[PDB]
């Protein structure tokens, strides 16, 4: 496997796998078919790869994000909200990703692009705000969808999409009165 | 004399919050707590029994804490309860252990169901305290916009944990209550 590219994809796999304690270059190059010095000449170090891999995830949800039609009303905001939380992934083992949050915060330079990340979200939902958005309204959405996944990640009930987006329609319904219904 | 099981496992919980779950060791609560490491052994057998006992004080300890939170009445004393609760999360030391601890939580059935109680204790409390004509599964919103709204402030501070989720409590309030005045804290 040649690019950066598929080698850092290659490399995400692995960290959503073992999480960012058990990761290391010896699990990425047995998953991307390459040497371990490979990964090294072109990576420098295990730190150093974790650092590109997530510049490549913030540039990926920014990709991402950027990219998704925008639609009119209160109505293309809960079209993209749907499209936002269906994308979390939660067949293997969702917990992993409490743990790579936890981690990010313990090293400055994961710290930051983590704060990059969130902020490209909040800022993605900010722009798909119609008129008469409530002020800040692009924080509550965010808090709403991080707050209920991790109620659903303790204490699961059916699918996280609908336990997120059942709280999501209620918000946007506060939000709009004046609105139809939102159908989840 | 002997130390209340209460002080020791009050003890332990400290040392939980400065190292995480992974690093948490019997030596460090002994030294903590002035005790041998044999005498923590006699009486909490292990270090998984020990964090066991741990997280059912901890369940006890919400219960209590939402018990003695003053109760007013209306969308006022739901916004007063609310800043007590929200205030009443310890950011005097790194607040990003609890995202361990909670991640640590979920690989342990025994500590996940008392994880599950937790939340479900304070999600009740919530409920409880709702005043007529609060939205369908409101606790569950107002739940929702506090963990979340900890998680983006744990991520990216910028001022105090409470005034950045509080601000966001305050806005939702304004929505479910839109006949009320403005929620000020
Ligand atoms: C702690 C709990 C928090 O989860 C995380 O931070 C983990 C650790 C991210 O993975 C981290 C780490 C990693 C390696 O994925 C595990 C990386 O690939 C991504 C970009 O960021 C997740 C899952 C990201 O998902 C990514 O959303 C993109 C829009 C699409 C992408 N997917 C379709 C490809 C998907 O994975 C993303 C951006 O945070 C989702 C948005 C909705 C959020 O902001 C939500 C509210 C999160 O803050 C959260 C659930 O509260
Ligand atoms: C992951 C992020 C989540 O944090 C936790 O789960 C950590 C791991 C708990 O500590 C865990 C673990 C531990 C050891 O503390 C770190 C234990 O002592 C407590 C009870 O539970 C926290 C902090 C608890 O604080 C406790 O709130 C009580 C009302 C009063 C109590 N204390 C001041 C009287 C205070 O500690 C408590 C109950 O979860 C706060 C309520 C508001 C929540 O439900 C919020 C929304 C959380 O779910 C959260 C912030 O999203
Ligand atoms: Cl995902
Ligand atoms: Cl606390």
């Amino acid at each position: 496997l040649k690019s950066d590219d598929e080698v850092l994809e290659a490399a995400t796999v692995v960290l959503k796998r073992c999480g960012p304690i058990e990761f290391t270059l010896s699990g990425v190059a047995k998953e991307v078919g390459l040497s371990r010095a490979a990964l090294i000449q072109r990576f420098t170090n295990r730190d150093t790869l974790l650092v590109r891999m997530m510049e490549r995830g913030v540039e990926q949800v920014r990709h991402y994000l950027n990219a998704i039609p925008i639609g009119a009303g209160p109505q293309g905001l809960w079209e993209f909200l749907q499209v936002l939380v269906r994308s979390m992934n939660t067949r293997n083992d969702f917990s992993v990703n409490y743990l790579i949050s936890w981690y990010e915060l313990q090293v400055p330079e994961l710290r930051t692009l983590a704060i990059q990340r969130n902020r490209a979200v909040v800022e993605g939902i900010r722009k798909r705000l119609p008129p008469g958005a409530p002020a800040a309204a692009e924080l509550l959405l965010h808090s709403v969808i991080a707050g209920a996944t991790m109620q659903w990640a303790v204490d699961p009930d059916g699918e996280l999409a609908d336990h997120v987006l059942a709280q999501i329609a209620a918000i946007l319904c506060l939000m709009f009165p004046e609105h139809d219904d939102f159908q989840l």
